[PDB]
């Protein structure tokens, strides 16, 4: 059960991998993985697209029938949905996408919501083509986040200067 392996401790409840967040979800099944979701929630690119495609479509369809009967997120808020083959549940979190002018200040917000949550499989909120720096995500999620996180970061590159900048 969450039986994350190759991480490194960052603070009392985040830990970092240089690892696809898909992969990981494959080998743990943790009780939940985060998908770095849209208002809509179509997963079209990216790790949400990656985490789709691993299920088959399954999330998408899924996905589509939570739009229809809630409507669309927020930009900061989130959705529990099933995790299908990767995880028990999918925390959709909606991040903001600074490169189409969406605020910073959401960033915050966003990641209070893995705070409902004892123990998360996530990746790097914002960051890749949302445009936000990804050094300052991880500031945030370690001032904000209070559960035990597992950050999967897909660069070997990035992963090396954030732990660079942590220390
Ligand atoms: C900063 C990046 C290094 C990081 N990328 C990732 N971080 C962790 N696990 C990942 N798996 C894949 C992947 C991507 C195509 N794939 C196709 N088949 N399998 C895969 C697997 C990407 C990836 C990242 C972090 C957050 C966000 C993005 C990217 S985004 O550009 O998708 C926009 C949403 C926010």
């Amino acid at each position: 059960v969450n039986s994350f392996s190759g991480y490194l401790k960052l603070t009392d409840n985040v830990y970092i991998k240089n690892a696809d967040i898909v992969e990981e979800a494959k080998k743990v099944k943790p009780t939940v993985v985060v998908n770095a979701a849209n208002v809509y929630l179509k997963h079209g690119g990216g790790v949400a697209g990656a985490l789709n495609k691993a299920t088959n479509n399954a999330m998408q369809v899924e996905s589509d029938d939570y739009i229809a009967t809630n409507g669309p997120l927020k930009v900061g808020g989130s959705c529990v949905l099933s995790g299908h083959n990767l995880a028990k549940h999918c925390l959709h979190v909606v991040g903001p996408n600074v490169n189409k002018g969406e605020d910073i200040q959401l960033l915050k917000s966003a990641y209070e919501n893995f705070n409902q949550h004892e123990v998360l499989l996530a990746p790097l909120l914002s960051a890749g083509i949302f445009g936000a720096d990804p050094i300052h995500s991880l500031r945030v999620c370690v001032d904000t986040v209070r559960t035990n996180v597992y950050l999967a970061v897909f660069d070997k590159n990035l992963y090396d200067k954030l732990v660079s900048s942590f220390l």
